[PDB]
């Protein structure tokens, strides 16, 4: 699986990626020396997670192509561009290491967080490695930089066993956190290499991110080794946490730089319930935008409280068992058949557990939309529409173009299991609904 | 080289294989977790014994993609069948070692030999590994199982090591049968597969092949090694040597498990009689599935009977004087002058000794095929078809699609020494010549 | 990066091969068994010194497809012309390494030097190995090669180790010019060959190439190593020099097999010497067929000999103040605003640096193309087109389409940094609108 | 079989005319005032040398319409030009006899020779059969064609019986040389010709050919009796003779004006002689020409002498025994596969017998266009308009639009047996593929 992301020459620039299960996107971008095979830990957590893993190597690296030009950030974050919407990718998380997490806010910062739901930086280089006189949180000077560019270019095959020391703490880790296979396997990863990246590599380590970080809105997750030995804690890590204090934030104790092996477990752990935290945070932002629409089509009375009542109670987790309230939702007096239907709709859409519930039938008379054959065929046009959008106010907008009996037979049609649609955009449709009500 | 074998997600499943040589298609089914370069012990062999070499490497595994779905042998088999379906193999051979066994039976099962002319077991699955009441010759219980996909989840590559150490029987192979360079390059190998589909395939060792046995009608062979320690010799082969007694069997003293390297003498030996037993059965089976297609264009009566005679006796090898059998076919009454020309045809390429007889004048005149420019036009496309072709199944097949004047046509464009195909070839044509015949 | 060169069955016959930088095109042959990426050590160099390095993997070697057939110098000739003229490379310069050296000799030989401008031949096989009686200048009998493919056929794995052990001398060089982690890499170089390529090359380093060497006429290098254990100095390059005396003759003291690594120092000097030669005279002819262009479109007079004069200076190294040259060319009268603009695009081009110098005002509303959307439109398109360029002749051909305003907004489009083409494309851009001009 | 050649108001003219054989086109023009069906002493001879033989009714004559319109002979030209060019025939020979001879001159000046690779006059009308003050050498005054005519419309049927009298010279030749029978057949074809045209006809002999004439470049023949009565031998022929020297000359000794029949023999023995002297000319214009063209991708030495020394031999019939030539190409250094390929092709189609060779596996991969199916796509849309094609000048041209690997393919294309194309049209393709080299 290739991704073509530049030319060079005769040859074409192609990046070997790599895009495993189904659900959220979770875009990993790995560090130097190794490739997207290097998130196999990861890898398998995220996948058993239910969420949808998608790796690549960077240029130079792994099965991607060996370019001898463009490696900057700015190239680097074209590159991850090019990957985000070749695969259009939506409400995706970028997951970043070592080199990585300077693809991540790179791309924030160049091209916007419009795709991007959330973001981790691993092993950070933020915000700034070189150590000069107007930054002196900066972890080494220039001159050793320099030397190891040096280093690699001497010798690059020799560099990788010196270099894989420090990077997994192998006076520490060896034999218990890494195995000696383990090494062999991330060396000859190392060998694979374009041997021209493997010196360009090092003089893009001291980026100035400093001006990226500001950019970073959606919700952000700072991990760090206290052991990193390439990577100083208080150099890159500590002085990003004050950059970025909004970022949640963890320290792995004793963990070197390549904690995405030695330190799998924690990692794991603190990965995924970033993910579990950005998922339900973003989520109740919408249920509650979505509750004020509902409620807006409701008189107001002691019935509007209760109703208010047992959406708050579903959108927290106060499970109710969806049978009670579908049979509460049906015996309510003086509440119109059409909003009964909406309500039942809503209901349906957020509790966690349908629990075999087969979809209820006054719901459906509700939503039939008259049983007009011009309600259905202008609901059809708009369910086409709402296919291709995944955002709620991009589904919520095109769905006030279409007539109130139309926007309701669209969304039986959808309640119907005729239909389908991302929860974001149903969202969209039910408050578009609302809207069209609280008019009249 | 690679065959798309599936879609996952925005990748295509592809398949790296290989094929070389030219004669007999035989398609060898690697093991775990190595891949189709496995077999250079016996490639080598079987193209200097002028086969055609075929090999694939499985999903997840060697230069193949790796996806993380369909590691199963449903899907297995499936994959091998459009292998098999887009290079269009005829009269092929299906060799299978460890999993690779397993693809092989569940094909044939499946699928059906259409394709297939002979199948072998190197170091077999089948028929059931999986140890339970009902199934007492099970070689481990369910938990020895469960215990390798933990041990591979853990640490793959450390997995490698230990695995290759029964893989061989390296405490007695090593320095002797095997190199320990040889051992390095199959950990490579090994490493170089997919993180998933190394947890993945051991859960599929122990499938049940019980139904799948009885469905080989193919010639067979099975090979073992006694020193087989992944998959012992009596809790496989022999049990599956019972089930199939029809099969040749051969057991390699003191092999290991992969006696395709250890043992490469021995079993290159085995499997090239195996080879050469099994086309020669297929080609007396040949003869006479020529026999009956050449009667079924001659009306019943008492001379159907001597011209059937006549086909046995020159087929078993009690050689009649050509000159004879020519002159009583000429001088024959009530049969069509095309019928003794296609009589003439399989006449000449029979009988072992030509005793420079001069080509026979009846004949040319009967396979001119009425001197029609289109008809010869037609002709020497099918000849040119017929001169890439080495098997009889895959001659046949292709010339069913010229009509029947251009078969006799083609036939005598032959006959007249402006053609030369091998003999299973011009068999093919008289058979797909004979089948026309008999429609009208 | 890959080129179909030949066929075989159902796959076909791909080389991998790689082109980078940008500048006189110099392809690097590698020897048995490694690949392309075993000359890191000159393309690192080749580039530094501004040349356009191409290397290739030979069939069953590297990351190039494996046959079993074809591995003869005739077949190597036909697969390298396939690779010339896929590339359509021009006064091109061709090195060769063992196996290598053959290529090069056979190509010239049967192709002829109409795209070669010079060769270089490194550890030469030339003219003869194969010691006989009409040969006496022979390293080794026939028997000799016939062992190393018995050797290769019973376990190449293990072959290899022994083969790089005399391939570097590392009895004397490991540890000191040649690491252990390098050797591992070439290693596994050898293994991921293909298993009937590694038997099948021996057999081919006995040819005569004694009737190819006469067919040399461009100007040639011979190096070789005294300590080349595989090659013996006198039994190759010694002969060979006498067979070509016109050639550069260089011997390095104490070098083994494999001086591309072990005695890069040395073989990148003398390589890059000896093609210094002739990459200033290709460079020279570039500017001169620029400078004609340029001076096509000024008026006759005084002042295109001050033109002609300022251009050579800055051509041959007599570095003008750049400012100085700027300020002389606006204050010009008898010169059109658009004359100017295009000598101050080349100025900028040419001058080594650029000294903190801004974009000129006057070049920049001289190639403004009179604010017309138009042929804005138009220079965007052919911009386009001018990025994937790499030639003179092909981005100055491609340019000729285009309007004259195009062209001239096309060129200040690359000057105000909008753009980027390299400096061979600019050039050709700029002779397609001096070509422009003087039609008028 | 009719040729629509022009229109009337409601009829339509329609020309009966016929093809049969197939080889080189020979068109037969028959006289007054019988029809196509009296050559059939000539076309069955020639049928029996492997010709194409195409006869046709003249306007008014035969099978053929019967307009009372467009009686001159450049409307008969005009026919002539509509038959010729509807068959769309190439390198056709022009045969005339009587009127005919008129056709064949009219329209070789007229229209040129570019259809035309040959002429024969029979019984020839030119230059001018007026007998006038400026043209002594007319046969007859206007008179006396003003009498012919008289005696047609007066009594055409009995007209016709006189007529034949002395179209055969019945006092002499009737009961040997021609049967009382087959005057009867003459006369009925006469009977239902056009009363129109019976009267028309004769107005057109003494036409003024003069003009024509200087215009005949293809070789001639001109073949007359002396004892031919209503055009004599000295006031047509012999003053032909006279103003078209180079034309060969051939006077059939005491034969009428009939001599198609009469003196069939000694007509048949010339007219086959002259074309068989016509088909080789071109023949030999051919091997030349693609022996240039061949011998210009040939490096000039030693052996481009031998190459063309070989060539000229079998082109001249000195058959060298193909396999020692085939053997002799292979094993020759210094000589591209590609051209070794383009030879093999050329010596198998000019050595008269294939002697039951197979096809030279040498010639086939090096006819084989790198095995890239892009190639191959190319070849076979060339070998589609190369089946239509049948001319050397016209396969050649067509050829040279495709790329030089692409006609490389399309060449081994044809080898295979996987086309078909007459000789010419092969040739072509080779000069084609010639000239694509001979550039770069």
């Amino acid at each position: 699986p290739f991704i073509t992301v530049g030319q060079e020459n005769s040859t074409s620039i192609d990046l070997y990626y790599e895009d495993h299960g189904t659900g959220t996107p979770v875009v990993l971008i790995h560090g130097f020396p190794l490739s997207g095979h290097s998130w196999e830990r990861q890898s398998a957590a995220l996948l058993d997670a239910g969420y949808r893993v998608i790796t690549y190597d960077r240029r130079g690296f792994g099965q991607s192509s060996q370019p001898t030009t463009g490696y900057d950030y700015d190239t680097f974050a074209a590159d991850l561009n090019t990957v985000l919407e070749t695969l259009d990718l939506q409400d995706a998380v970028l997951v970043g290491f070592s080199m990585g997490t300077g693809e991540v806010a790179r791309y924030v910062s160049s091209y916007g967080t419009a795709r991007i739901a959330a973001v981790a930086f691993l092993a950070s280089l933020e915000p700034f490695l070189l150590k000069t006189d107007d930054n002196p949180d900066g972890a080494a000077p220039q001159e050793f930089f320099d030397g190891i560019v040096a280093a690699v270019k001497a010798d690059r095959y020799a560099f990788y066993t010196g270099f894989f020391n420090d990077f997994y703490n192998l006076d520490e880790n060896l034999g218990t956190r890494i195995s000696e296979e383990a090494v062999r396997n991330s060396w000859n990863t190392a060998a694979s290499g374009g041997f021209f990246a493997a010196a360009a590599a090092p003089t893009t380590w001291y980026t100035d991110f400093r001006a990226d970080i500001p950019r970073i809105d959606v919700p952000a997750l700072i991990l760090h080794g206290t052991g990193d030995r390439t990577l100083p804690i208080e150099n890159t890590a500590r002085v990003f946490h004050k950059a970025l204090p909004s970022a949640e934030y963890v320290e792995v104790e004793g963990a070197p730089h390549g904690l995405l092996w030695t330190h799998a477990e924690e990692v794991n752990t603190a990965l995924l319930a970033f993910l579990a935290k950005a998922q339900e945070a973003q989520k109740q932002k919408l249920l509650t935008e979505v509750e004020t629409y509902v409620l807006s089509i409701i008189p107001s009375g002691p019935l509007k409280a209760e109703i208010a009542q047992r959406l708050e109670d579903v959108f927290a987790g106060k499970n109710t068992d969806l049978e009670v309230l579908m049979e509460w939702l049906k015996t309510r007096p003086i509440l119109s058949p059409l909003t009964k239907g909406i309500l039942g709709f809503v209901f349906t859409l957020t509790v966690p557990s349908e629990r075999g519930l087969q979809r209820r039938r006054f719901v459906q008379n509700a939503l039939n939309g008259n049983g007009d054959p011009n309600n259905m065929d202008k609901a059809v046009k708009l369910y086409r529409k709402l296919k291709r959008e995944i955002t709620f106010h991009g589904a919520k907008e095109i769905s006030l173009s279409y007539s109130a009996g139309a926007l309701a037979s669209c969304m039986g049609l959808i309640y119907n299991r005729m239909g389908a649609v991302t929860t974001e955009v149903a969202f969209g449709l039910v408050c578009a609904t609302c809207e069209q009500i609280a008019d009249s």
